[PDB]
């Protein structure tokens, strides 16, 4: 694989956009990874609804939690997604208003990573496009990131309560990272972003629920 990957300078990835208080991240993870791979289809960016998955996801828990494997499984059984324009995010888990004319991107399948590979990760991110990952974002350390890589020994794999996007990866100072959007707005972070420690011994778990889908 390249050294350098960043599918923010070929157009796939969308602006940072906030969850809010609903907890209603794998949504934001989920929408991110197809916004990707409608992009290097179609050529064609645009938002997806994370709504359209908090409010139809019925498998999951609206902004209580869930999986983005499900999201993804959902939109193939659907046979769609609603763009943003058709189907916007208010912030709160409510009825299903799934409208097919409105219909923006489907969903042919999807993979996982094997976990706790991050070479895995490293290989999928560089021939897919934006992957969906799982993390343990519970920390303060985590919270006021504002520059570099970040790590910390506190950060325990097994604790997966957060989903990200990983947009890339890289080298900064001589420390490996993936390129990870949050969706905690664009003051957040470094814009919205964070560089995680990549080849760590799997810091925060960052290749443990990680997957892709297929448009
Ligand atoms: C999205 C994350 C989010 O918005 N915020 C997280 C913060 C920034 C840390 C967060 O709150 N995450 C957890 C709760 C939590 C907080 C702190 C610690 O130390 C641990 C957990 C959360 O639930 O947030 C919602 C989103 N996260 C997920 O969907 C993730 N799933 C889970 O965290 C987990 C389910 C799980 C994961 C791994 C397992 O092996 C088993 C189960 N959720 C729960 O355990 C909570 C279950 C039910 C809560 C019901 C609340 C009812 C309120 C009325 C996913 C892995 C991406």
């Amino acid at each position: 694989a390249p050294d350098s990957v960043d599918y923010r300078k070929k157009g796939y990835v969308t602006p940072v956009k906030n969850q809010g208080q609903c907890g209603s991240c794998w949504a934001f993870s989920s929408v991110g990874a197809l916004e990707g791979q409608l992009k290097k289809k179609t050529g064609k960016l645009l938002n997806l609804s994370p709504q359209n998955l908090v409010d139809c996801v019925s498998e999951n828990d609206g902004c209580g939690g869930g999986y983005m494997t499900n999201a993804f499984q959902y939109v193939q059984k659907n046979r769609g997604i609603d763009s943003e324009d058709a189907y916007p995010y208010v912030g709160q888990e409510e009825s299903c208003m799934y409208n097919p004319t409105g219909k923006a991107a489907k969903c042919r399948g999807y993979r996982e990573i094997p976990e706790g590979n991050e070479k895995a990760l490293k290989r999928a991110v560089a021939r897919v496009g934006p992957v969906s990952v799982a993390i343990d974002a519970s920390l303060t350390s985590f919270q006021f990131y504002s520059k570099g890589v970040y790590y910390d020994e506190s950060c325990n794999s097994d604790n997966l309560n957060h989903a990200v996007l990983a947009v890339g990866y890289g080298i900064q100072k001589g420390n490996k990272h993936w390129i990870i959007k949050n969706s905690w707005g664009e003051n957040w972070g470094n814009k919205g972003y964070i560089l995680m420690a990549r080849n760590k011994n799997n810091a925060c778990g960052i290749a443990n629920l990680a997957s892709f889908p297929k448009m």
